[PDB]
């Protein structure tokens, strides 16, 4: 029982402690407890006398089975032994291994690149989640995104062959929903990571999966077309029960610099307009302002070798390239890291998760856990994953690819944390 979400029902419900168990049958006591993270009770104990009295179902009290994870570690030997083949269009066409990970949450994947340079790769479904891809080497593969082959559905993913093979090969973002597949493209072998974010868009789809037909129809209606400031602030006064006539009277705003704004609010009229009307009307007018045209091919974030060589750079005692992003895709994240000293490691905190895949050396990962320093030794296809904010640090000397994901700190909670009065008290709290 998770006491934050037992405390945020009753407080629902607005029942006491008191009255709380006695409604569900329940010793106060026990339910004193329970309102203390963790104890013995919860497991014996009626997670279902609660639920039923509060009018929830019991998953909804659920605490997470993860509790105080900092770090998560994986050696090469239980990586390979992970090892799955995949057999498609009638050949051994895939082998597949998984990285560290909590236990129950999504795993990286390496795979083995098998489907020969004389057949083509067959397509795969697809699926919501984006994805980073990077070629490990040491062979070129062909990637597919498409049943036609054309440039835009058919292109090489290199390998590194020079030396700085710490950028291992060329990487791109895969979008969303596009079916994908691979092959050698010619004899000698490779691998790629595949690693996948969570889908933001995800809670939305799941609670939209639950409305019926007629509103889903509605609400693909209203995201139409382009996705515009005006689209979006005609939906915001709606929502307020105004128009762009009244809006623009409580904002004491003239009609005409209204649509000005809305023409250009990365504008200087635009911005200061759409401000002065969030103001009045309570509204946030940063989810107004434009992102990029998208573009469904592979070109725009695609990230050679080349490219990763240009973006060197120092980070603290690391040396650092960038495989490829996406300014869509925020909370996705991934670089090469090279590592090259005994000790006095840069301490590395990040605002969310990371997943770290060893590709040479015999590194040694540090943190700072519940129970004091701890460390582990990874070689390569070691790998480790690091909660959000867990300090840590690599010392040795070798490389590791550095993989970032995450719903917490997201882009999306970066946004509510600036219109959150003392964010760091509310968290406390
Ligand atoms: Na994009």
């Amino acid at each position: 029982i998770d006491p934050f979400k037992l405390a945020h029902w009753m407080n629902a419900r607005k029942y006491t402690a008191a009255q709380t168990a006695d409604l569900a049958g329940l010793p106060l006591d026990d339910l004193r407890r329970l309102l203390g993270d963790e104890a013995n009770e919860p497991d014996p104990a009626a997670a279902t006398a609660l639920a039923e009295a509060l009018s929830v179902e019991p998953s909804q009290l659920a605490a997470d089975a993860h509790r105080n994870l900092t770090v998560v570690h994986k050696s090469a030997e239980e990586m390979h032994a992970s090892r799955r083949p995949i057999q498609r269009d009638g050949i051994h066409f895939y082998n597949y291994y998984t990285l560290a990970a909590p236990e129950g949450r999504v795993a990286p994947v390496v795979l083995d690149i098998l489907c020969p340079s004389d057949r083509l790769p067959a397509l795969n479904n697809g699926h919501l989640e984006p994805a980073i891809t990077v070629n490990l080497g040491p062979g070129d593969i062909n990637g597919r995104w498409g049943e036609e082959i054309t440039p835009q559905t058919w292109r090489v993913l290199h390998a590194n062959h020079g030396g700085d093979r710490w950028i291992t090969g060329d990487s791109y973002v895969h979008p969303s929903y596009c079916p994908h597949s691979y092959s050698l493209a010619g004899d000698a072998p490779a691998r790629i990571v595949s690693y996948t974010a969570q889908s933001n868009i995800s809670p939305l789809m799941t609670e939209a999966n639950n409305w019926s037909t007629g509103a889903f129809e509605e609400a693909l209606k209203a995201l139409s077309g382009k996705v515009s400031a005006g689209s979006v602030l005609d939906l915001f006064l709606a929502r307020r029960a105004h128009t762009r006539t009244s809006a623009a009277e409580a904002a004491g705003v003239p009609p005409a610099d209204l649509e000005a704004a809305l023409r250009s609010p990365a504008s200087e009229t635009g911005l200061t307009v759409l401000r002065t009307l969030g103001r009045a009307l309570g509204f946030d007018y940063r989810v107004l302002l434009p992102a990029d045209d998208q573009h469904d091919g592979v070109g725009k974030t695609w990230t050679t070798i080349e490219d990763s060589r240009r973006s060197r750079r120092t980070f603290g005692t690391y040396e650092a390239a960038s495989m490829a992003s996406a300014a869509h895709l925020p909370d996705l994240v991934g670089s090469f890291l090279r590592v090259d000293a005994d000790g006095r490691g840069a301490d590395l905190i990040d605002h969310a998760e990371n997943h770290y895949v060893v590709t040479e050396g015999r590194l040694t990962l540090e943190w700072d856990g519940p129970d004091g320093p701890a460390s582990v030794e990874l070689e390569p296809d070691g790998s480790a994953w690091t909660g959000p904010f867990v300090r840590h640090r690599w010392h040795g000397t070798g490389t590791v690819l550095k993989f970032g994901s995450g719903a917490h700190l997201g882009y999306q909670d970066w946004l509510e944390l600036t219109n959150t009065f003392e964010p760091a008290a509310t968290l406390r709290r």
